[PDB]
């Protein structure tokens, strides 16, 4: 039985209590997922939460939830006891039965603090990553509210999981597509490659270790630098590394499988 890390139990309980109070009778479930449960919880890591609701939130509820989550969350790395929160809200009707691509009602995150602090909220929108979120939750998650994931959601067809995995791959193209997110994108490409090759999901760090000995050394050096920064061991100048990041992205677009090698 998967366990909530003691060091996030208090904050996680407070988030669960807030989400429960604001959503009320529409709440179907709350699931903890991501590196807190699957492994690889770093000092800058956020706490990943999926909220499943039955009906869309009112305009006032969205504002209440967004504003109060701001007070429960801190920028990543600002505090060892008050982590960044990521809260994704989805309609049950978008997942059972599946809609492809599924829509997400709402997303809270620290990368939106400046907008959210002004009352600017993302509307409901289509998100291919929701297929990957649910797939990961089906394997590794904890129900803070409601039923365990395997009793609530069904697996997506492999054909849709493939499309969800390759969607960001086709979108990363230019220097500006990757600028500001260099090591994140390099590591996520490693996780995508891993999943398409083995059918499984794994941590950012472990995916980098899996891919490294398979790469020509020039691409291994870029992956090693992204891994080393993510592990907090060295902050690179990613403006100098940008051309090598672009080459890494192109290499992954050329070499990552176009079909599962080993389904999920
Ligand atoms: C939804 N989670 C947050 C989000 O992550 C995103 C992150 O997405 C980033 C793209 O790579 C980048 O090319 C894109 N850059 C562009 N020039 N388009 C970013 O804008 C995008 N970030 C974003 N929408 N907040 O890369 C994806 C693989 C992701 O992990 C999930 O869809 O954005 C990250 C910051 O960019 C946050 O750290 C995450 O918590
Ligand atoms: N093959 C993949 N395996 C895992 N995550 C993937 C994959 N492809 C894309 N992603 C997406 O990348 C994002 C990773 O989430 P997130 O950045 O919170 O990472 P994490 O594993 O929880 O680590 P961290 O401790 O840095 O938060 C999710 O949106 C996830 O769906
Ligand atoms: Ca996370
Ligand atoms: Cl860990």
């Amino acid at each position: 039985t998967l366990s909530i890390p003691p060091s996030i139990q208090c904050q996680t309980e407070a988030a669960c209590r807030l989400i429960t109070r604001v959503t009320g009778d529409t709440l179907r479930a709350i699931h903890l997922y991501g590196s807190a449960v699957a492994g690889g919880l770093k000092p800058n890591s956020d706490i990943d939460l999926l909220v499943t609701i039955c009906q869309p939130l009112t305009e006032a509820q969205r504002a209440t939830l967004m504003q109060e989550l701001l007070a429960l969350s801190s920028p990543p790395g600002a505090s060892a006891e008050k982590r960044a929160l990521q809260v994704t809200v989805v309609l049950y009707s978008q997942l059972v039965p599946w809609c492809f691509p599924p829509s997400r009602e709402m997303q809270f995150g620290e990368w939106l603090r400046e907008d959210i602090c002004q009352g600017i909220y993302e509307p409901a929108q289509q998100d291919w990553d929701m297929v990957l979120l649910i797939t990961q939750i089906l394997e590794t998650s904890i129900p803070l509210k409601g039923e365990r994931a395997e009793r609530l959601f069904t697996p997506a067809p492999a054909a849709q999981l493939l499309k969800a995995l390759r969607y960001p791959l086709d979108l990363w193209q230019s220097t500006a597509d990757v600028q500001g997110d260099e090591y994140h994108i390099v590591l996520t490409l490693a996780r995508i490659w891993y999943t398409l090759s083995t059918g499984r999901f794994t941590s950012k760090d472990a995916a980098a270790d899996w891919l490294l000995p398979q790469l020509p050394e020039d691409y291994a050096a870029t992956l090693r630098a992204a891994q080393r920064e993510y592990l907090g061991l060295e902050q690179q100048d990613w403006h100098i590394l940008l051309p090598a990041v672009v080459r890494f992205v192109d290499f992954a677009k050329a070499h990552i499988p176009t079909q599962f090698t080993h389904h999920h």
